[PDB]
């Protein structure tokens, strides 16, 4: 509908796949080469389904900060025959608050879904499903099951992936440029 939705659509149309684990279907953001991200609660194993195709997992790393606190991001390298467009130059370098964000989801259940979530707070600490978690972004939208892995963007920046909600607020794990240096 406007330039925020334009940037979000450009990311969804080239840099997302549908990932399926034993814990469900997730929006999965591809970042560069065969490297993608998914919420750690997806419990990625040795094999994952990517757009309903059986795919070997070459590496999976559940990130934690240097206090050994959960970040809720798993970085997955996929045994896929095709690379993602490199979007690392759209990742923020530092923790920050944002205005006017969009949460975008693409699954069998929720195809082509875009939500204007508005103002995003650097929330920091969250007890997420009983797990102490750091680098959490918060938005005041009643997100639901089915939105986990959804991409949070502003114009020009890919800032997080949706990892939970409390019925009134939604929560994303930050993406930082430093997670994807090679």
């Amino acid at each position: 509908m406007g330039p925020g939705f334009d940037f979000a659509q450009a990311i969804m149309k080239k840099n997302t796949v549908i990932a399926r684990t034993e814990k469900g279907e997730f929006t999965m953001l591809g970042v560069y080469d065969r490297v993608a991200v998914i919420p750690t609660h997806a419990s990625v194993g040795e094999i994952i389904y990517i757009n309903d195709v059986e795919t070997r997992v070459l590496d999976a790393c559940a990130l934690r900060d240097l206090t050994d606190t959960n970040l809720e991001i798993t970085i997955v390298k996929l045994d896929r025959n095709q690379k993602f467009r490199d979007i690392r130059h759209f990742l923020p370098r530092c923790e920050d608050d944002y205005n006017d964000a969009v949460l975008s989801v693409h699954t069998s259940k929720f195809p082509n879904m875009y939500i204007p979530v508005g103002q995003v707070t650097n929330y920091g600490f969250l007890n997420l499903g009983g797990t102490p978690t750091h680098r959490i972004l918060m938005y005041n939208f009643p997100t639901r099951a089915g939105q986990c892995g959804g991409v949070v963007t502003t114009t020009g920046k890919v800032i997080g992936i949706h990892v939970g909600g409390n019925g009134a607020q939604g929560f994303a794990a930050m993406l930082l440029h430093s997670y994807f240096t090679d």
